[PDB]
């Protein structure tokens, strides 16, 4: 019954990364807006039928929910854990509104993005704007393909979707964010092999390393995380390439899907505290954190009735 | 688990909507017809897969039911009710079958209909034939986006498909069509701010109207609708856009699906007859409708088993 | 000189447009034929990619009297009637023709919307049809129809005026006739009895070859080698159409050549027959409604008006 | 609950059919391949994310089974039956593994099955190789419409997937694999007319032909089977065409899924040992099956848990 | 017969502006990549070579040129001329060198930059990066179908290539770019009819308005230009929308090909100081340029034989 | 003006290469076939406009000239010149016939094939058939970019059409095809970086090496020719991989057109025979030619007029 967002969609060619503050008296503003944000996306969307694949998918802070909103809170709705490792250190920055708008075409995202912030004007701050698109054969700055081992079908809805565990707010997920720079200088001097072995995978071809080749510092190697019961814990990424040439600007926009904040959290503990075995993660050795937030994405339901 | 026809499927670029009544002594060839035409649709079909979307909805009219089968009828079958206004009319016309034929290419649509007529030929009387044509970014001949609200998914399926209150013709439906032509000089005499009041939405963003701004005879007014229960009363619109430029014809072929007539009927009356707020929709002072005819679209099963 | 779009590619969707010109219609007619290529333009950019949008707008002999002073094209005549023992190519009034191609039915609605809108009350409608492409490329026969289609620099020289008539260089002179087919007759015959009319293989395309075509064969008939050793081509561009209710199953034919005589010797094979043939077979099975010819100018003659 | 492989997937149009047995000592290597043969699928595949629509359906056969696993047996999974008739055989030939690799486009064919077939060097020796591709407007090489009375939606379901009669085996399929070859130069010799006879639907329509015109000894009346309780007996075809021009080489892939082979065998036993009323199919007097194979696809967890 | 860049190349779907200045002593470094942009294009775009579409048109400013060549100078090669109007000004920005990239996929346009920047890096100083990107049928950030009226054919051909005016540059052409930002606002509290008033043209239909009903100080009419001959005046126009939703940023980014810049500086000079019968165009009402910059992109063979 | 066959125009993703020689008495079908081909090209390609894109190149070899057509022989047609060099070696096989057929789709290429085949069957014995696909973005079976460097547009006209040089044969060009087979084993021992030494390209990003690093031996080093004016000797490359993964056959199938022979035989002699500065081109130690042919393919007209 609880209808959930577009939280299960695949990755598109094109995508929008909004993340506000909700200026003092603006709340009300909001909650106006978060009525009608399905009623905008359909408005846009409907002119696309049916290639366009428009989606918004809506996320609220930890601080900004309880200046919307009154009674009980999602129980791991909390502010962004900032992690101060040896080496890397993964900051927060503020956000309260978390925009995630994908499309086929950008024009689609820009045109929902505009009659958004049209009705937000004057009640918010933006803080970040990402435009994001698709490079190559779903690649990342770093040349590697960036989301094979998102899970699909009821996996998929197993890892992302609020269930019994929290009932008032099933449907719900947790969106994590990360705006991450690369260093490509510093990349760019490792040679294919290196490279290959930072990741977990091949280049070209995208396959995963042998289990004896595979260092216990690459990427692959921390983010693979069993729980006590031995499943694995996973969650949804829908990563878009981004940047500026002549600002020498290479980034990957990290957004992270799960049913509880704990699983992507445990996952960036292996990556900036490390484990026993591995000092960090090597990749985070090519990549700077420069924003760092985390939101409750609510059922359709949810913004609907209010 | 009864098999719906193809009743919730999208809005497609082309479409021919045939309506014809069964002559003295076709109630024989017309069965026949019936238990092939699902096979009709894969034959010509397959030949375009997997784009071609090619589909087939067949209505029966109330009057043809009771030539066509004995036993059980669908509750709510009866005959279109003609609608004099005091100032606008909702005519009622001849209509036994329909055939709601949908393709991404007219060829496909062109071709079925070939086959069903060849096989109902001297045993049928056309009444009406109309090729709908998508026309730019999902627009009508008003130059509006048409479409938008309808429902999709779940409230979809609750608001077009019979369920438990009638169980022998669980998975059926009700269409209504009306093929309304439009008197466009009149319409281009508005100016769009003009045409936006009459509608209830932005022309060119398909944006609705603030409910501080929408008039009470707007067209998105008058067919909203809510029960005694206090939820929104949904129909599935097909509309196509259809016309001759010679004859001067600009036309809206309407179709509309729901589980019961009673909800599309409800609507046709507050916008012919008006309510106490307004004296009738402002879209029929620039819409004339020519047909009028309601058929139960059956499930597909029922339609086999013949 | 220009050339309108006249060399253009078979498209998937079209609308053929005839009119007369009331009398008195005359300067409404020339003030939007000075104003169709920015129509063309005005609707065709919103589609800029894929959309294909084209407009071939073609005047006949008593319209060109009635509207310019001056030269007139040397192959330019009234559409000439030809009664056959058995079949008629009869002919139709038309004084402005109106041929619009694109990929999408949309874009050609909304330019002849535009068109008859600047021509409303100045025109009477003679005939409007909506082509669409069936299949793999065929006609309402069945079979792969424009095969045989010049392209290239041959495509040049069949269809674009040259210095034979250099005042009207880059135009050139469009037949049309609407045909109506009979289905239930064609659908008797056998897929052999079928090639046999047309002269090619119904599903493969592949021609028939000399030793087994018959001399009453479409193919045959239509096949002309003129004076020379030179073949005389014609460009088709033939749309099906049609209405199931009212059993419509029609081609729209127009083709496109640089002197009518082409044309004309084509048409007087297939109504008058040869030697070795009374008639074209395909005429058996399909009946013209109209018959009109139209010079088609250079894009610069209607600008410059 | 059980989540099945791509078996229900449509029609692409490209394919590879890979048919190897395992070696002595090799069991090995082809246990560890199994396990990781949905993640090379994924490598390979999201490179395309959008279009590509790579999909890999792992057969494995009785023989093979049994050398492979230690354990319960699917309840349908035998040798195919090699049938003897008075005028066509249809050879039974070796096969130990199917891999049944479809997507738009060959190369992702072609790249998966080189990273199969890479892992099992040595463990496998290749018996079959077929490069299946799409034929104008979905034709086999006898210029035929092929696949248009395939199931679909939950018909499709309940009669490809194993079930409750055989619970621990839930989410599998049956695959019976015959490569065939056409005399095209006999075929070529008859009509259209007799070509339609033979097959039992028109050829460029894919019409069928009526039940008082269709011989019973044609293609589509043998290949028509009702069970005990009068429903229809359906299986799900996948057959490509292939060949080579320059060895006279025009043939169809058959492939056939069904949740039971009992279907399957009725059907091959009908076309090769006739009926009461038909010496043979008429299809077998222009085809030749050079090729025999019966496979079990597993639910894809149970690979994955190897 | 030279071979020109692809300038009279269509309009994509995607678009990158690159404008940089050369730094002092980097002249050596230019001149090198300028001899391999064409082979860097061709290592980018072959790999998409069906429906990839990638082109770049490099453009070179008036004291580079003084800078990296010796030789002669193109006849109409000069700094971007300011306009000063009493209302409205078009400003000059340094720029020495354009590239004008665009496929039909943005990450097309984003691997060749980065092949172009990399190479010059040290040698250059970024002034202005633009993405563009197709805004539904053709529209600009005003709402309005934006390059109808662009030349086809022979007659691009004929108002885009320099010829024989200026024979050891045939195959070359001028480029001048704007970078327009809008005032949304302001633009979104007029009528459709009082904005078609500004354009001179209908809005969704995209069909010019009457002869009769055009105003004066439409931007149509003031950019209507009949040559001493009676012939129009041409340019060839590959504007690409822009835009920063949260900076409030909704740009047109100008860019206009000719084959000779007096052509698009009479447009200017119309627009920003008027005419007789207009003050100034009314789209300048709500669009101010930030930028302004002239380039001449050479015939291919020019930038092949500095080797 | 003659008219050129389709020598200039662009790769595209599907191939068929068909090499044949002609049978004692079986000239006299062979010329009657030849003034059909264009006729044979335009009756299965016109079913596929306009994306289709389907043509057929033929070729004649030098030994068959003589045998098929009296009076004037091209200037350089002559017969493949084996190259016995230190350490590669490449071999001249029999090929009287080349038909190098493309399309968009592999349908119309095999249609086509059995269309000529069809005509010639009992007249010519097949001697080879490739047929070719697209392997990612545009790559070879080494996994490089192929292609890059083709020449376009009025210089492409100047290295591939025979012009006043041989005024009988204007519009003309050469073909020599080799059929390559690829020691993938080895290659892919090979470091990314070691791959790049011997081609002389970056592999990922297509972008040639910088000459103080590009080995003498490389490919790209060892095919540019610069000829007596200064100005680079170019052919036209249709490169198709193709190959079977069972077999492991991973090949290149190599065509080059050219306005003379003499320019493919430079690259050739350098690169199997080798020069002062490179024993031989390091391309060869992962590939064998297993096919050697040469072909005059004629202008248009020349064809017909038989
Ligand atoms: C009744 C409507 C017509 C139909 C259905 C029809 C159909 C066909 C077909 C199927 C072909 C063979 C494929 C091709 O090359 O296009 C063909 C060829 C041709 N048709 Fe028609 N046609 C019609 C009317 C006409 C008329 C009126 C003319 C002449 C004025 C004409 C001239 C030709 C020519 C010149 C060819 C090519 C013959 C060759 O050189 O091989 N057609 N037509
Ligand atoms: C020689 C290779 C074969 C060819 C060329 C072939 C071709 C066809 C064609 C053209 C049809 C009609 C279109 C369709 O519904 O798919 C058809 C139907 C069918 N074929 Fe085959 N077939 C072959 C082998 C087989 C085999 C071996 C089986 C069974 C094991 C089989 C089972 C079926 C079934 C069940 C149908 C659907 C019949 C109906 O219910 O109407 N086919 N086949
Ligand atoms: C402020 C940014 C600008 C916008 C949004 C804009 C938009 C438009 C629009 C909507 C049209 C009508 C449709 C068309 O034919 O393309 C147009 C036409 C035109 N614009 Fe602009 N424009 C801008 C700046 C300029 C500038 C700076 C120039 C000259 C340097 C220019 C030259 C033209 C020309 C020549 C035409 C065609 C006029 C005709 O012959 O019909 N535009 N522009
Ligand atoms: C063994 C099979 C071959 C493979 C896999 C192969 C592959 C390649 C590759 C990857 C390139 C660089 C990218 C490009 O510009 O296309 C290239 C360039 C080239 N190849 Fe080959 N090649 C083969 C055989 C040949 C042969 C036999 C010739 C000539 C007889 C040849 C002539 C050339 C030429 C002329 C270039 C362009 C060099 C330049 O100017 O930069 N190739 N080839």
């Amino acid at each position: 019954e609880p209808e959930p967002q577009m939280v299960l969609s695949p990755l598109t060619s094109a995508a929008i990364f909004l993340v506000v503050t909700i200026d003092s008296g603006g709340e009300d503003t909001v909650r106006d807006l978060l009525s009608d944000v399905a009623s905008l996306e359909r408005a846009v969307g409907f002119r696309a039928q049916p290639d366009g694949r428009l989606s918004c998918v809506t996320g609220i802070g930890s601080e900004a929910w309880d200046r919307l909103f009154s009674g009980a809170r999602p129980a791991g709705l909390h502010p962004f854990r900032e992690l101060d490792g040896p080496v890397h250190r993964a900051v927060a920055t503020p956000g309260d509104l978390l925009f995630h708008i994908r499309a086929s075409r950008l024009d689609l995202c820009f045109a929902l993005a505009t009659e958004i912030m049209g009705r937000l004007r004057g009640a918010v701050t933006p803080q970040d704007e990402v435009h994001g698109f698709k490079y190559f054969d779903e690649r990342d700055m770093l040349g590697f393909v960036d989301g094979t081992e998102n899970p699909t079908g009821a996996a998929a809805r197993r890892a992302v979707l609020v269930g019994a565990e929290d009932p008032a707010f099933a449907g719900g997920s947790y969106a994590v964010v990360q705006k991450y720079l690369h260093d490509i200088d510093a990349w760019e001097g490792l040679s294919v092999e290196a490279q290959e072995r930072v990741i977990g995978r091949r280049k070209m071809t995208d396959v995963e390393l042998s289990d004896d080749v595979k260092p216990a510092d690459s990427h692959v190697a921390l983010t693979s995380v069993t729980g006590p019961d031995g499943s694995d814990l996973e969650i949804l990424r829908d990563n878009m390439p981004f940047g500026s040439v002549g600002r020498e600007e290479f980034g990957t926009y990290f957004i992270g899907y799960a049913r509880t904040p704990e699983v992507t959290e445990t996952m960036l503990e292996r990556m900036f505290l490390g484990t026993a075995s591995a000092p960090h993660d090597r990749i985070l050795d090519f990549s700077t954190a420069v924003t760092g937030s985390l939101f409750f994405t609510p059922a359709a339901d949810f913004l609907e009735d209010l």
